[PDB]
């Protein structure tokens, strides 16, 4: 300690992060369940198309997961916490729909993949705008002071 | 700067995080070593069951790795740093045992997969309790003030 | 709020993190593009060696991505922000070269894999040194006070 804490600046981000982990846990338990239904034992990640879709829906979500966390936290700190958290929920809800769709059909992964991309791209844009607002003033000022010499 | 820092609030979490990275590095060097022993060259992630087990033990640890980091940090900030760090070590030690076991035998991955799940689930529960202690008082208060109007 | 913020302690780390996410996004759009060129539809991650190389270059970068983020942030907080950010850029530029090389040829992945390992290992070493500078003084002091009793 510290007679102050900054938890109240990031608790929405932390809540959306936790929801994210729970969703990834669900995807994982669904793969375990597909291994049982389709008798596909580790090591070994191939089997019927219907087992491969569930496996692949989960692996896809897992590989985008750190991009989402990174971008969430940077947008939430540098741009606005509520906005970032809100895009976060939208991304996670689109990922649930991606996973459920892909499991039924490769073609049904597409509409929600696109919803999830719009939401991550918006987080990236908010992260860039916040970082630009952080760095640009001081860089322009320094450039200008440099020219000031009559 | 800053005439204060908050490093002393997260240095255990940071130490367990670093240990985590070193463990994932080890798993990776062990896959490189299995590629050599079994003459399985990239691209290409199939070969003898014994090469596939090492590959798969590493990929499994890598896909749960961000869930562990996310949950560690949220539990450590919102619930209690020492507790979270301690569950963290237990999870990582169980992941070493998972990797070593899975390499010998698919069946030997199971006991430590279950130890690692208990430890991650405890981190998730501590993260949820901390977030609940953060949000519930103010939400109940607002609900109640709403009713106060005689 | 808070009448102070600690954004100015981590904005380089946040910028390098954002650049990292954009690079991983690029790798992903390149896999989508290889699926089109080589007519390899999900689920399903095998096809011509040239499709498998692009797929695998991306999956490899994605699995090291959280190790990089973890290590970046710990080195940047506990050791020195500019140094960590700089090793960060070097790692990311080596990852671009890895991806481009691996896509052309499995053998062309090697020189930049090694550049990217040197840069991550340096981040790990800076993270360890910072954590050692944080923990060692107080541990040695406590050990010594323990002996002090005549
Ligand atoms: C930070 C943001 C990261 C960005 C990630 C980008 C993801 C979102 C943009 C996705 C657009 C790509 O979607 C695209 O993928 C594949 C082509 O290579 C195709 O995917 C298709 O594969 C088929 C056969 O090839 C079938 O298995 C499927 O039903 C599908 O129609 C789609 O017909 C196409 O629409
Ligand atoms: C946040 C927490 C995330 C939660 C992750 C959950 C992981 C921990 C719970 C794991 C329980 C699942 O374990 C389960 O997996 C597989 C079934 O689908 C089976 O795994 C089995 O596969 C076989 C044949 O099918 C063999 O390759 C193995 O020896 C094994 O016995 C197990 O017999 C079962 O016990
Ligand atoms: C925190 C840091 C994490 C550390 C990650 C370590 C990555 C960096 C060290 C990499 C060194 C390993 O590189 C090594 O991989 C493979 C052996 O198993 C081989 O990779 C080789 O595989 C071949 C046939 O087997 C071909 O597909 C390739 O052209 C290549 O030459 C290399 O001949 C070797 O040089
Ligand atoms: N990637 C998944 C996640 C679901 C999961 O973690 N399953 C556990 C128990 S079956 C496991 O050890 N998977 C083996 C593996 O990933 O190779 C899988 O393919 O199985
Ligand atoms: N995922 C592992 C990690 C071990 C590793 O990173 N190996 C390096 C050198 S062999 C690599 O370029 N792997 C190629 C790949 O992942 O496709 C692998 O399958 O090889
Ligand atoms: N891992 C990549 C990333 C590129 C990507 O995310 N593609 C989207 C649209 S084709 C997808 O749904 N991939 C299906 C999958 O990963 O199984 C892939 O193999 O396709
Ligand atoms: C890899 C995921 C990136 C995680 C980065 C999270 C680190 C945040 C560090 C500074 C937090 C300071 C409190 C917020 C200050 C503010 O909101 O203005
Ligand atoms: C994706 C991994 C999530 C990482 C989130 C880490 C960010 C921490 C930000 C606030 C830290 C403030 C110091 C701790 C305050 C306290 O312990 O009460
Ligand atoms: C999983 C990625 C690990 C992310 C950890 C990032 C959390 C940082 C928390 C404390 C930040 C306090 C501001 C910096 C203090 C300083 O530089 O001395
Ligand atoms: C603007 C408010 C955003 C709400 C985020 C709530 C997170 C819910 C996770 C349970
Ligand atoms: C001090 C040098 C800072 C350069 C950082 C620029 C980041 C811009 C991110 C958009
Ligand atoms: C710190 C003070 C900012 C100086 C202003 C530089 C002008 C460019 C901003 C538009
Ligand atoms: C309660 C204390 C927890 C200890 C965590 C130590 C981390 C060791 C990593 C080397
Ligand atoms: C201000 C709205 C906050 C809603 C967040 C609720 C998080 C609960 C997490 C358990
Ligand atoms: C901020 C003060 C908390 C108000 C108390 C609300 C009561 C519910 C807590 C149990
Ligand atoms: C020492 C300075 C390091 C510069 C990091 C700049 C990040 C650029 C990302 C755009
Ligand atoms: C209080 C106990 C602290 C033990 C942490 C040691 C971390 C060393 C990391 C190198
Ligand atoms: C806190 C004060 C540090 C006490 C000094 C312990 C001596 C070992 C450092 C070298
Ligand atoms: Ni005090
Ligand atoms: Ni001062
Ligand atoms: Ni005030
Ligand atoms: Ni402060």
């Amino acid at each position: 300690h510290h007679h102050h804490h900054h938890k109240d600046e990031v608790a929405l981000l932390a809540a959306v992060t936790l929801l994210g982990v729970l969703l990834q846990a669900y995807f994982s338990l669904q793969v375990i369940s597909a291994r049982r239904a389709f008798r596909v034992s580790p090591p070994l990640t191939t089997g019927p198309p219907e087992f491969e879709r569930v496996y692949r829906a989960q692996v896809n979500c897992s590989e985008y997961f750190p991009l989402f966390l990174a971008t969430l936290w940077v947008a939430g700190i540098f741009f606005h916490e509520g906005a970032a958290a809100l895009c976060g929920l939208v991304y996670l809800f689109a990922r649930l729909r991606y996973f459920q769709g892909y499991a039924r059909s490769a073609q049904l992964r597409l509409a929600p993949l696109y919803a999830s991309a719009r939401a991550l791209w918006l987080l990236v844009a908010l992260a860039a705008l916040g970082l630009l607002a952080h760095f640009l003033p001081a860089a322009l000022r320094a450039a200008l002071l440099g020219r000031l010499r009559t």
